[PDB]
């Protein structure tokens, strides 16, 4: 019945300024239409490196997309996609950062390039995953492609491919249409 969800978010060199904070204000769109109810939100930016922005408990306390993420500054380096999983997986959903045991575990990650490393994601299994890919770098079928394996089958479910980072207004209007009390 609880969910935990946690925006895995691209810092790669290739966004410009616009494109990172039209990222940013994505998110803070989506935890503002989901106040008060069964979500906790954690956020995390990924490049080479990743850091935990803020931790489900920071939204627990504070309940302010705005003022959660304020202290965000853009990486601006590679595209450690596997590294990131993992880290979400082992180092996010956990107790320490106000993560709830027996909530359904939600990632939403959101890219603008391929991945610049390699491995596997099987820490991350009992996650259900999203995954939005944003830009030029995803004009080819192939590219669209490569995005699967990190995302929850089937790819038409949990796979989405926008061609600007101004269609991220369009998916949050496409994503209300999705909202109901159950
Ligand atoms: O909370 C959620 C999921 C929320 C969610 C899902 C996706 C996304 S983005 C996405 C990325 C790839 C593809 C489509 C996508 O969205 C369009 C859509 C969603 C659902 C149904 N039809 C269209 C998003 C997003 F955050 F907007 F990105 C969410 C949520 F907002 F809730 F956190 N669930 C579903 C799984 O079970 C727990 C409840």
């Amino acid at each position: 019945g609880n969910v935990d969800l946690v925006f895995l978010f691209d810092g790669s060199m290739s966004l410009q300024p616009d494109e990172f904070q039209k990222i940013l204000d994505f998110m803070k769109d989506v935890m503002k239409k989901l106040s008060n109810t069964s979500y906790q939100f954690a956020a995390v930016q990924f490049s080479t490196s990743y850091k935990t922005e803020f931790d489900f408990s920071d939204y627990v306390k504070w309940k302010d997309p705005d003022a959660l993420l304020k202290h965000v500054k853009h990486m601006l380096l590679l595209t450690n996609t596997f590294g990131a999983i993992n880290y979400v997986a082992t180092e996010v959903f956990r107790e320490e950062l106000g993560a709830r045991p027996d909530a359904t575990k939600v990632l939403i990650i959101i890219t603008d390039g391929e991945a610049t490393d390699s491995g596997n994601i099987d820490a991350a299994k009992d996650i259900i995953r999203y995954i939005i890919g944003i830009g030029k770098h995803f004009q080819t079928k192939e590219s669209q492609e490569t995005l699967h394996k990190f995302a929850s089958k089937p790819a038409s479910e949990f796979v989405k491919i926008l061609d600007t980072f101004e269609k991220l207004k369009d998916l949050f209007t496409e994503l209300q249409k999705k909202i109901y009390v159950i």
